[PDB]
């Protein structure tokens, strides 16, 4: 689709190619408790796909908010959340990850938005992290999202996620107290159905703050998260390469990696 052909040093870079500008969006919004609009200024043209990243039990949006920049210097239209409170329960965050996304749909086709007109409705996302991981792949069960990406998710072990039909990436924290992957991530990885274009990334010696960027595993994290939203929001096919082929687990930082490789169309 759109921009430069990607390297590996070009992922894996602080900053993509674009300008970021940024909107505050009020906790008075309806349905979430506000956030943060970034967009860039200078992408090659056409509407983008728009992407949601939700934080976890007792956090605000400053713990994720790094995959604002990250990913929207890429060509998303991304945006970063509070949830209402921050003792927000896992189906009261899913509540508002959709709520927040209708908002960048309600906005892009208003008459009083500095991104009117620059998403494309089709190609929606979730990132979330701990709790909001755990709603982002409630949501993605639901069938509504193109793409999701769980930051050391925390969830219920009764779940739906045998259902998801959506391409979901988790990446998961080796030494996560807080969801210790072995009860969480891992599961929910091996429950999605096969046929699910999915991947698995643990990060090692990682805490469960790993996933939230900002930290020795920027590289990492950004290049793979770019690419599962360009390979699978845009369709666009030369990010398949960075998650399909390479040796993952040959990396210092990977302590595993899964998949179901190639993801075919």
């Amino acid at each position: 689709q759109c921009g430069p052909d990607p390297t590996d040093a070009y992922l894996e870079a602080a900053s993509g190619p674009y300008t970021v500008s940024t909107i505050r969006v009020s906790s008075l919004v309806p349905g979430f408790g506000g956030g943060t609009i970034h967009y860039p200024t200078n992408a090659c043209g056409g509407k983008m796909a728009g992407i949601v990243v939700i934080p976890g039990y007792l956090s605000r949006e400053s713990s994720i908010k790094w995959w604002g920049p990250r990913l929207a210097s890429h060509g998303f239209v991304v945006m970063t959340i509070d949830t209402n409170t921050i003792y927000d329960q896992p189906s009261q965050r899913r509540d508002q990850i959709e709520a927040a996304l209708q908002y960048l749909v309600n906005q892009s086709n208003s008459p009083s938005s500095p991104i009117s007109g620059m998403v494309d409705s089709s190609r929606l996302a979730a990132v979330g992290w701990s709790m909001g991981g755990g709603a982002t792949l409630q949501l993605a069960a639901d069938g509504g999202i193109k793409a999701a990406i769980a930051l050391a998710p925390w969830n219920s072990s009764i779940n739906d996620f045998n259902r998801i039909q959506v391409p979901t990436l988790i990446f998961a924290c080796q030494l996560d107290a807080i969801a210790p992957v072995a009860l969480h991530a891992s599961p929910f990885y091996n429950r999605i159905p096969n046929t699910t274009p999915k991947a698995f990334f643990e990060m090692t010696g990682g805490d469960h703050w790993c996933a939230n960027g900002g930290n020795i595993y920027s590289a990492l994290l950004g290049k793979y998260g770019v690419s599962w939203m360009k390979l699978h929001l845009d369709q666009d096919t030369r990010y398949a390469p960075f998650l399909c082929g390479p040796n993952h687990a040959a990396q210092p930082l990977i302590s595993e990696y899964r998949g179901n490789c190639p993801y075919e169309n």
